[PDB]
């Protein structure tokens, strides 16, 4: 891509509705050549699909941690928990990083109880788990994944 | 809002490009009907936005990293140190944590370079700041923070 | 419960053993209603029971820790250890944190000696349990627990 | 104190308003014996005071909490903050403690928002503290601090 | 014991080749008051023993360790491991503390090499160890375990 | 030294109080050569004294704690505050070991009162203490200084 | 460069002094060209220069340590103090590494009392520092940073 | 060795292609001295052999990794997993330390990929390893090991 696709995404990560008349008269080109670089940013991957943002507080989504969880050695322990982490309702992200040299699970959650119920009791019963950590997020300062061009 | 809407809300996390037509007919309600609810949910606040999901690896961005940062304690520090980390280019989440009792900063870099010229260099000038610990995002497991109804 | 009942909690979780006729004149109601309303926070289970606020130093209860406890992971591990934890003679409180995502427990004993015969060698002889951290209490600023309206 | 005082005590710790009648018969001895008994112990500081025990969660107490907060050393900060934690309402047990040498808090509050309104906020703004961790307590296994007699 | 076997037991902790005429005469009392006191404080196991103080730096002890050990829980591991540590030569502590709920142990050695003969090889070859952390003692500031009378 | 001098030593670091008559007979040597090898150790500064081995429960030395201590950087406040460590009465080792990179003080006292009066108030009034972490003792199952021959 | 040069590469980097008949014969090349292509890695800077292995035993070496430094935020603390560490005798490697964000400090002495006076004491003079962590490497199992190529 | 071999040492440790004519000049020898000195350090083992310094930028190494690598114990664990990390492919250093009394492993590689799939994936698979701790190196302040001379 170039640097026009890069001013088309830097609107489409905000705006997913806009006319193609408006993005054309802001980024000066023809409303046809716009259609054209946009179905191609879809066909190549760049452009994964679009995604209404919802309101976590309008579903009273409370609940909000961040959880740290080390593996057992061996085997394929490590890239096994990965996976069930990931299949657990209300996680959204899983993430293995390095420093702590374990995963951090991102997940949302109306309360207390469905966190429980849905997240830790679940974590608590797989054996191959070495131990875990979850911050209680009491503020979220800023979330937005969907800018990725600043 | 009522159980429709939630359906509907499910579907617009997933596709917020489908046709009035195809929701429609996928939950059963008249397009017309539809589409007040959806007008509602956006004048409520439940619907912030639509946003086009771009590829991270599209733009490069290969360097990923997750860090936490603690606070001095007393006047305002706190408070005013999150505002900081949420307007460093490139920084997506900030989160303020109980446990930790401290912030967990998420963004994306395309290099090293970058990360240590637009971030860490400039989270290291800030004199607040107590310490910080980066964690190298090596893989990713799952990211789909626009899921919020499983 | 009405802004009355609580005003006659406040009272009572300092005082239980106040007469009718001193609350009543307090908080300007019929003794008759009061007598009524107390009746009815015990039928509810909010009023629990009354206990005589015993001063531990007078039973010799010098050895004060608190005891953070690590689980091990899998089968019903977590939960089991919680019950094995709270029947400890000297335990008055179990808690299951999140942060370190362990147990803490509050316990008192008459001396050392009594602590390790009692705690220590129980919690020491369950195969279940990771690590602990006995944290020894050498003053108490504060204790109590009685007061839950201020 | 005696045996005799301390199978009283056993009573009083569980149920102090049972009958002088009823407890008379259980331990086998005068009414009036029992009462100068009880009179005495009250007199000499054994007995602080009765309290009625008030269901946390019925007076919606859904955020529990227990914070370790480390001291900056030099002058009285110690003392001092010991003082300035027992004082914020929600807070009933403040502990100076060895091993981590710190305090421990230990709170109750409705909500996460009157939480970091009472007591989060507040502890931030004190200069002399170093770090502070907040456990969010997600289960009580057993809290009966009234228990002194096993 | 009295005042008196005090004084003679400060003077004994520093010089335990003092002459009876001398201490008699440094505290008051007769020469055979004197013998007699000391006689009885040995055989009730106050006075233990008389040993030499031997400089460590005479014998090219050189290489002083201070090392943590944490133990495996269930059975009898504790106690048992406690145990096989004291017997390692050139280990004269051993001490279980609370805190780190594990064991301290003091040694010393003549060089690097015999340290990992004699004492850490041995210690890495029981499986009940958890963990271990050896700390090098680089400065000995003080170290006067004779002295017991301040 | 020799390896003569070496079995003298091994003997005199358990028993300063055996006769030279007995430790001649042991080792094989003529009286008069072991009185001079004696004399000859101690001028030289080998044999730095004899005291007393007092049993320090006898002194109800009950409290006994092992603490860390780290040290603000800069000036020259390490080294002044190793020393003002050694002058605090009960202390008897003062150690600064690597790993840690900080202070182990090694201190009896007869109480929980006399620490926190002699030790941990004052040590808490140290503006160049950075952190302090005291591990209680609660067995000692071997103190053997003495023993520098195995 | 290509895949002769790496050839030529992975051989420089174990024997230096290899005359280029024999690198000729082994990579099947022209003594000529061998000679050319290594010319142009020296002026590339690809080939930095040619050390000689000196074995750090035979200097004595025996007090080799790895220690982790912690610098204070805000100004330009941390850069200046990586190159104040970099200037120290004995120092020979110097990395700032993510995870624990900080300085990793790779040096060699002859006898702790070298280490202890032209590093440790330097180190701990510098107001800037935080907080130091030395390990003390007690085995070399692999020292080979020549081998770049494997 | 003596003062001249230090010279000469100290001249090889940097430049191992001066001729002998040069050094000779420079240290004021005959140069069949010069030569024979050499031999002879290079017959002891003092000279272990001479290396071609490669700039690791110029082979893509931009992956720079330091892991601490904790071994179970129990059997020979310790001593097979040390060697098991140095054969594999992009380590360099392997070293056990006291401290944290573990490995530290010091290795290269051209992306984050391969840092995974030649390192990590291969220690993760490992049974006998109880943690590990990844540091990504973010800048290389000096790394000059060939210096054993200041
Ligand atoms: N330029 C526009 O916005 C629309 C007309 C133009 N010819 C096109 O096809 O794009
Ligand atoms: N039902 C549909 O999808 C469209 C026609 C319907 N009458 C409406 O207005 O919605
Ligand atoms: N008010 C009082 O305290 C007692 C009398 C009142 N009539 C009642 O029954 O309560
Ligand atoms: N024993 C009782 O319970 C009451 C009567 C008895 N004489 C008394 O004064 O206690
Ligand atoms: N007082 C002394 O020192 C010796 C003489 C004294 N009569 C005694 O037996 O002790
Ligand atoms: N050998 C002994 O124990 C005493 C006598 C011997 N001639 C000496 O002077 O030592
Ligand atoms: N090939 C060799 O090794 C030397 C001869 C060849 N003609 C050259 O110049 O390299
Ligand atoms: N001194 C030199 O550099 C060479 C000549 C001298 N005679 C020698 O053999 O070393
Ligand atoms: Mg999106
Ligand atoms: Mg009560
Ligand atoms: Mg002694
Ligand atoms: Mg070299």
């Amino acid at each position: 891509m170039d640097e026009i696709d890069l001013r088309i995404l830097k609107i489409l990560q905000y705006n997913a509705k806009y006319s193609l008349d408006e993005i054309a008269r802001e980024i000066r080109i023809p409303k046809s050549t716009l259609s054209y670089r946009i179905k191609k940013l879809e066909k190549d991957g760049v452009i994964k699909g679009y995604y209404a943002y919802i309101n976590p507080a309008s579903l009273n989504l409370d609940y909000i941690v961040i959880t740290s969880v080390k593996a057992k050695y061996g085997k394929n322990y490590h890239v096994e928990l990965g996976n069930k982490l990931a299949q657990i309702p209300g996680v959204w992200g899983v993430y293995f990083v390095l420093g702590d040299n374990d995963f951090i699970v991102m997940a949302r959650y109306k309360t207390r109880e469905e966190f429980m119920e849905k997240f830790l009791e679940r974590v608590m019963s797989i054996p191959e788990v070495e131990r875990t950590s979850t911050q209680v997020v009491v503020k979220i300062i800023k979330e937005s994944p969907n800018i990725v061009i600043f």
